[PDB]
This record gives C-alpha cells, sequence and structure tokens, in this order.
C-alpha cells in the first residue's frame, strides 16, 4: 500500500514565468507541469524542493496541472491557474492582428516575455517564431498560440 507525501506549491503562476518551485518532503519525487499531456517542464525533488525550469512559454495556457510522483507514494495533483468566440487573432507574414472590442490584449514571445499590450485592437510586427496571445474580456480570458514564419 503506498504512503502519503507532503507537497506545497503555489496556486497560480505568471504567464511570463520561467520556473515554478514545488516543496516536497520526499526527496527524489518527480514534479511535472503539463497541459493535458503536453509536459511543459519537470524536475526532481532535491533537498526538499523541485525547481521546475519551463521548457517552453506557458503564456498560451490558462491552467496547468502539477503532478508529483514518488516511488511507493500516492501521486499528488494540483491545478495551477496561469495569469497574465468574441475575438480574432490573425497572422499575415510577420504581422499579428488581434481584435476584441472592450478586451485587454497581450502578446508574449517564445521566452514568455510580454511584447505587446493594447485595448480592443492591435497590429503587432513580429519576428519568426511562436507567440502567445491572451484576450481578457470581462468574465473570461482566451488564448491562442501563433506561428510567425
Amino acid at each position: 500500500v503506498p504512503t502519503k507525501m507532503q507537497v506545497t506549491a503555489p496556486a497560480n503562476i505568471s504567464a511570463s514565468a520561467q520556473t515554478f518551485e514545488v516543496a516536497c518532503d520526499y526527496n527524489g519525487a518527480i514534479a511535472t507541469l503539463s497541459d493535458d499531456g503536453d509536459m511543459v517542464g519537470t524536475a526532481i525533488v532535491k533537498d526538499g524542493k523541485a525547481i521546475i525550469k519551463l521548457n517552453e512559454s506557458i503564456a498560451d495556457e490558462t491552467n496547468l496541472t502539477l503532478t508529483v510522483v514518488g516511488y511507493n507514494k500516492v501521486t499528488v495533483i494540483k491545478d495551477v491557474k496561469v495569469e497574465g468566440k468574441p475575438y480574432t487573432v490573425a497572422v499575415s507574414g510577420k504581422t499579428i492582428t488581434v481584435e476584441s472590442p472592450a478586451a485587454g490584449l497581450t502578446i508574449f514571445d517564445m521566452n514568455g516575455r510580454r511584447v505587446a499590450t493594447a485595448k480592443n485592437r492591435m497590429v503587432f510586427e513580429a519576428q519568426n517564431g511562436v507567440y502567445a496571445v491572451r484576450i481578457a474580456t470581462e468574465g473570461k480570458t482566451y488564448t491562442e498560440k501563433v506561428i510567425v514564419k
């Protein structure tokens, strides 16, 4: 029968984060952040903590799952909120056009850095790579992920 381990982690993570710290009383447990499969970073617990280095930007996510697994331990799972229909996000060559009347718009580069903020509409002049767009309306934030060639 497996035993329990203690796990403490934040309930929220910045859209711009590069790391996520997990405390755990079982050294050698593995703590992983994921979006429905897509594993976005993993670290082993050493000296009571795992410092997860993200392997990609999570700015295109509104939630992530934290899972901590240990040998003969009960797995621990926690939901983590990521914080930065009625919109469009358009790509044309190196431009990204975002439109959503009354909404806060933000774009993040592939390192998670916030590169643009505007209300209602913006055209962003991008470079080759992958961007996240977050569209914050009253009640709800939507996201899209954009490839610029």
